[PDB]
Parts: structure tokens; C-alpha cells; sequence
């Protein structure tokens, strides 16, 4: 069998208030989760999960095919020169099971200034028609700014863990210009499942997606009730459980650059399970010209040997290369 991962439960509730003292007894558990598998559920969240579960899922099971090429990013529609990271992913039958539908920051708009400058990683979002999918797009949107005050609060508490003023990471995650996104993953139940959209790990799993870390600074992720992560740990790879009640929080590589690696950007995989299922990342990503200063939390001078590097830079690289190391999704 495989070993079940320590992923504790974390209230993250007082970071979202005014009781210090109750915020750093919250690091302080983000700060051992992120040292040991990397990996915490966040509960008493706020977010109402089983109501952006169910919009999603009518999305997901009325959306056509029609609507997919119209909606569908470059990598599946050359007429869509513009859309690299939003709109619709589509599965190909007999080879790719997945799908998804990514979305950006509402407030990149035509008339935004970085939309206008044509800068790299910034789009206007696309949806698909209001009467097909009537509230869809206002749903959507609304998440996006519920799971960006969790995500806030969050990195509160992972600021305050590292020692840092609380605003040490919000201060770089702002309405007007996060490079974060939503990104509504369908993993479908298929009878007969195909064996060319399985992938088979060394050790013999057969996985869904490969093993990576993520290019965010942190994730926040809802998934339905079904299991299917693991993380590499010093004792191998362990079964992540599901929660979905919670939102799975873990680190990505900016985290891991920004903290000489004293908060690792966990390796992760999903396994193949044959069920219909959701997975809603939000990659918490600040803005393009966002730079931290790297630190290390175990020196004494906290100083690092790593470079300073701006978050457009790290993004638009990461977000290519993890194309070019487990596919094009
Ligand atoms: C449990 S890994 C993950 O949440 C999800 O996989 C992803 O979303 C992958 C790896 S991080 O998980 N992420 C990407 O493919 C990046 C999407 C980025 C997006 N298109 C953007 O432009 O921001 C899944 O397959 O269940
Ligand atoms: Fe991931």
C-alpha cells in the first residue's frame, strides 16, 4: 500500500480578524506544515465550496462542443492568437481526458493598462454566451474575489510564519493587477477509459498528471471527495486525503525561490481514478512587476544566494516550461 501524508487541519479563521497572538498560533501550524509534507487543508475558510462545486458542475455538463472552439485557448484554435493562458481546454476522445476553463483577473479589461500594453501573461477573459449558461459568468467572477480574500488571509499567515510584518506578501497580491487565476479542471468518468490518457509513473501508479511543482507562489485548492494526489516525501510518494469541505493550500516554486528553499515547493502527481470529478486550483500569483527580495529563515542574517527575479519573469517561464515537461493540459 501507500502511506497516508500529514496534512493537517488548519482554523484558518483568525486570519482573518484582529487577534494577533490568535493569528501566530495559525502560522505557527502553517509554518510546520510547510516544513514537513508541505501540505495543509485550510478549514473555517468561509467559502461556500458545495455552491461553487455545483455551478461549476452544471457548467462543465452543458457547455458543447461548439461552445469549447469558440471558447478555446491557441493551443487548440489558431484563430485565437490572443488567448494563451484563458479560455477553454479541450479533451480529445481516445487520447486526453481532461478539460478545463481558466479565467484571469476580472479587472483585466480592455482598457486596463497592461491589456492596452499588450504585456506578456495579461488577457481579457472570455465566457461563453449568458443565455446558455445564465449567472455563470458573475459566479465565476464573484469566486474569483471570494477565493482572493481567502487567498489574502492566507498569505498572511505564511508572511507572519517566516517572520515577516503580515503584509510582507499581501502587499504584492492586489485587485488591480494579480497575475492569479482560476482554473475549472473536469476529469471525467469514461467507460472504456483510454489507456493513452493514462501515464504510467517508474513506480508503476498510473497517474492522471505527472509529477511537478507548481508555478505559484501558493495554490488553493478545492477537489471533490474522490482521492487522487500524492506527495513525494523522504519515505516516498504518500496519498494525500481528500477534503472537500477544505481548500488544499501547499507552496509553489516562487514560495521555494523567496525562502532559500525553507519552504519547499512540494512534488506532486495525480493518480489516474476513473470518476467524474473536479478539480479548482487558484494560483496565487502576484504582479508582473512584483519582486520579493530572496531571504533565508535559517541564517542567522537572513541573507540569500539566490537573485532577485520578478514575478512576470518567473511566471511566464514556469507557466512554459511545466508545458513542455508533463503536456499541454
Ligand atoms: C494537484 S496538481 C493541479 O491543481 C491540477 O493541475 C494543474 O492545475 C496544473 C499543475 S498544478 O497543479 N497546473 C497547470 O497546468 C497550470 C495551469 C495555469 C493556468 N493555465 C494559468 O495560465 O494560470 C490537477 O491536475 O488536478
Ligand atoms: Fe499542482
Amino acid at each position: 500500500s501507500v502511506s497516508k501524508a500529514n496534512v493537517p487541519k488548519i482554523d484558518v479563521s483568525p486570519l482573518f480578524g484582529d487577534d494577533q497572538a490568535a493569528k501566530m498560533r495559525v502560522a505557527q501550524q502553517i509554518d510546520a506544515a510547510s516544513r514537513d509534507t508541505g501540505f495543509f487543508y485550510a478549514v473555517n475558510h468561509g467559502i461556500n465550496v458545495q455552491r461553487l462545486s455545483q455551478k461549476t458542475k452544471e457548467f462543465h455538463m452543458s457547455i458543447t462542443p461548439e461552445e469549447k472552439w469558440d471558447l478555446a485557448i491557441r493551443a487548440y484554435n489558431k484563430e485565437h492568437q490572443d488567448q494563451v493562458r484563458a479560455g477553454y481546454y479541450l479533451s480529445i476522445p481516445g487520447k486526453k481526458a481532461v478539460e478545463s476553463f481558466c479565467y484571469l483577473n476580472p479587472n483585466f479589461t480592455p482598457d486596463h493598462p497592461r491589456i492596452q500594453a499588450k504585456t506578456p501573461t495579461h488577457e481579457v477573459n472570455v465566457w461563453p454566451d449568458e443565455t446558455k449558461h445564465p449567472g455563470f459568468q458573475d459566479f465565476a467572477e464573484q469566486y474569483y474575489w471570494d477565493v482572493f480574500g481567502l487567498s489574502s488571509a492566507l498569505l498572511k499567515g505564511y508572511a507572519l510564519a517566516l517572520g515577516k510584518e503580515e503584509n510582507f506578501f499581501a502587499r504584492h497580491f492586489k485587485p488591480d493587477d494579480t497575475l492569479a487565476s482560476v482554473v475549472l479542471i473536469r476529469y471525467p468518468y469514461l467507460d472504456p477509459y483510454p489507456e493513452a490518457a493514462i501515464k504510467t509513473a517508474a513506480d508503476g501508479t498510473k497517474l492522471s498528471f505527472e509529477w511537478h511543482e507548481d508555478v505559484s507562489l501558493i495554490t488553493v485548492l478545492y477537489q471533490s471527495n474522490v482521492q487522487n494526489l500524492q506527495v513525494e516525501t523522504a519515505a516516498g510518494y504518500q496519498d494525500i486525503e481528500a477534503d472537500d469541505t477544505g481548500y488544499l493550500i501547499n507552496c509553489g516554486s516562487y514560495m521555494a525561490h523567496l525562502t532559500n528553499n525553507y519552504y519547499k515547493a512540494p512534488i506532486h502527481r495525480v493518480k489516474w481514478v476513473n470518476a467524474e470529478r473536479q478539480s479548482l486550483p487558484f494560483f496565487v500569483n502576484l504582479g508582473y512587476d512584483s519582486v520579493i527580495d530572496p531571504f533565508d529563515p535559517r541564517e542567522p542574517n537572513g541573507k540569500s544566494d539566490r537573485e532577485p527575479l520578478s514575478y512576470g519573469d518567473y511566471l511566464q517561464n514556469g507557466l512554459v516550461s511545466l508545458i513542455n515537461k508533463n503536456g499541454q493540459t
